[PDB]
């Protein structure tokens, strides 16, 4: 596009390859409570909050609400759970689009609600030189979080941007619809187990199969 | 069956209401300069009206309304709703309400509406069938659909668990709710969406109107 | 509606509680002959004829058709096993909506590819004075079977009718559609394990959970 | 990977044809008081020239074409289908056979077109890409896509396994055709219609754009 001036990267799924942790942590620290969430369903959920996430399993299981003191306890459990395995690697192909969307003058940002602290440390480590931290959002700046477009409509803010001056890279339906709704052009990459079918029900512009094929397919979508 | 209450959604399934709300969402939106159409509109019943205004700001201007911004336009809304004569009952809900009745299950009203013309003709419309004590309303929430909180706040009051309970909705999103309250859902088909949107949205039954689910009430609750 | 003279009825899943029977009896012969067609495939296939059913395995999994004395020898092993369990009985409303239908002037009939030999010559025994033999379709009338319309259209022209005169009841998605593309108004009754929405995406027009719910409904979506 | 072959489909794969096929069954089905919408003709991608107006009479006037009908419409529709200039490539089509042909792997066609002014200009624009011992068009098939038969065929003229092969195509049908004769199928989205029709008749994967598959293709075969 000619307008576009950033690029709105997700984290889990597309910057790194975390998922297969988040969705088994989950399924265990609810197992662990009498509770069911199964692998799948946390691939369905993925873009929502801790909070959120807990709170699904709550109101449909129990009949209420976690109280906030619970959705700490039950946080911590899943993320000492998640620390245990060894740390989540690079999506293959992601370092190599983000160099190429610097090359290209476009500012590459974070948008996640991941309180997840290992992952997020670790951006710079893994991405050098890519991201500003004035530039991104993660679950310290978000009350909502996907799918609620607020986290997208946060990053435009604080990058002084117009919706239709930006990109979106997801993997996950609920994060294709917060993006969607943020009226941003949405880039899904299918990285996960989920149906193609559901990335673009959710409202993508268009559909990769991996963080490498988009990276091999960016200059002529830009074109 | 363990079937104590019967949890009916307001607009569309007690009243249709819903050709005056998705009107004059669309042009009070239009005023605005703000583009909903009255298709979108139907997409969002289920939503409070804070919660509605809200979505079409953020898409279309890239921020949340102001509370300002919200009372506004509700107020305005509100006004040129009550401009059309008034909503008439939908047909087989005072029968089916007759039916629930007369087999012991309690009724009980749960919508994120705060249109008083209809909260207050409910016992007009529905004589002996609601209590104030057994209905969720706009007053009530802090969310609203698709947020499963009305259908539990429903089942508290009436001291249900989700298993005692049936709720009837005619949109996604209040059927996403009843659905993640972990409630037997019917779906009733009254607006013009395609009923795979119901379905889709977790309904465990799926009906063409509210008269052919009260015609059919006997039969699925065997 | 005002135009309406005559109702056409699918047979199993319809009016006989048969398809548990064929799903097994499919899956079980193809099994024999070393075949993957699993019990929910034989669901998503139903309202083919046989040949077709056993050509969508041949296909996919020989990469060939069968010739016709294999087509011949499979369907006779599938009907022995189908006879083999006790008779099919009645969905539960399909005769007392015959008799609605008939109360009302309507013209009842049977629109079917079954070969099922063991069903056809039930029929009038099951629904006594409902249908007409001049005025029924099976696998002796048709070439292709549903998904084509021909069933339906073959059943158009025998009662000397126009498409919208008439309403189908169907219960699968290819039977659906077959409704649908001859042009004629079809309600699916979802009597299977499959997912309403596949009825609904075959172009039903109406969708009800069983046949005893179109019953108590007839004469309110009629009127 | 056993991959020997890639069958390519012609319309909207390799030729940008579709927008002119679209028009030309529009029009003549108009001209014949029938209503084949454009954006149906792209729903009917895939299908023979017989199967297409068969479709169309079926549900408008409740019967079969004649062979006579069959015979008429489609003379009228090549004839209109050539009097646009002539179709150009594919961007992406040229440079991905060569890629093809550079890896060892045999590409091939496989179309249920019996429009001779493209099936006759492929040597001129992929030139030494296909041989007509490793084609299939209108004139090989009984059924055409959506049945599996095409694809079955060129298999049989190529001495593959399904599992030897891999497919490219752009249409509803045609990915039913290549899914259902057992093979591993690449959608390539180069016309109106959602993607979810693409995947929803069996694509193991999606692509935008040829350019994009070209792009990508090292990495999928990896
Ligand atoms: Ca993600
Ligand atoms: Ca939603
Ligand atoms: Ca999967
Ligand atoms: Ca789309
Ligand atoms: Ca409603
Ligand atoms: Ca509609
Ligand atoms: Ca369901
Ligand atoms: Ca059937
Ligand atoms: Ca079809
Ligand atoms: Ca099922
Ligand atoms: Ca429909
Ligand atoms: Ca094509
Ligand atoms: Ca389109
Ligand atoms: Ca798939
Ligand atoms: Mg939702
Ligand atoms: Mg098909």
């Amino acid at each position: 596009r000619k307008k576009l001036k950033a690029v709105l990267f997700d984290m889990d799924g597309v910057l790194f390859n975390s998922m297969p942790y988040h969705s088994e942590a989950w399924h265990q620290v609810m197992k662990t409570h009498g509770l069911d969430l199964s692998r799948e369903e946390a691939y369905m959920h993925e873009g929502r909050t801790g909070a959120s996430t807990i709170n699904i399993v709550f109101q449909r299981e129990l009949g209420k609400e976690a109280t906030q003191e619970e959705i700490e306890s039950i946080y911590h459990e899943k993320s000492i759970l998640f620390n245990s395995y060894p740390e989540a690697e690079r999506m293959p192909g992601a370092w190599e689009l983000l160099q190429k969307v610097k090359s290209e003058g476009l500012t590459p940002m974070v948008v996640t609600g991941s309180g997840q602290l290992s992952l997020l440390e670790r951006l710079e480590h893994n991405f050098p030189g890519m991201f500003h931290k004035e530039l991104m959002v993660t679950a310290f700046d978000v009350k909502y979080g996907k799918p609620n477009p607020e986290p997208y409509l946060m990053a435009l803010k604080k990058g002084g941007l117009k919706a239709d001056e930006a990109v979106v890279i997801e993997n996950a339906p609920l994060g294709v619809e917060a993006g969607h709704k943020a009226g941003i052009f949405t880039i899904a990459v299918n990285t996960g187990p989920l149906d193609g079918q559901v990335l673009l029900d959710a409202g993508a512009d268009l559909l990769f199969p991996s963080m490498q094929t988009l990276c091999d397919s960016w200059d002529t979508i830009m074109l």
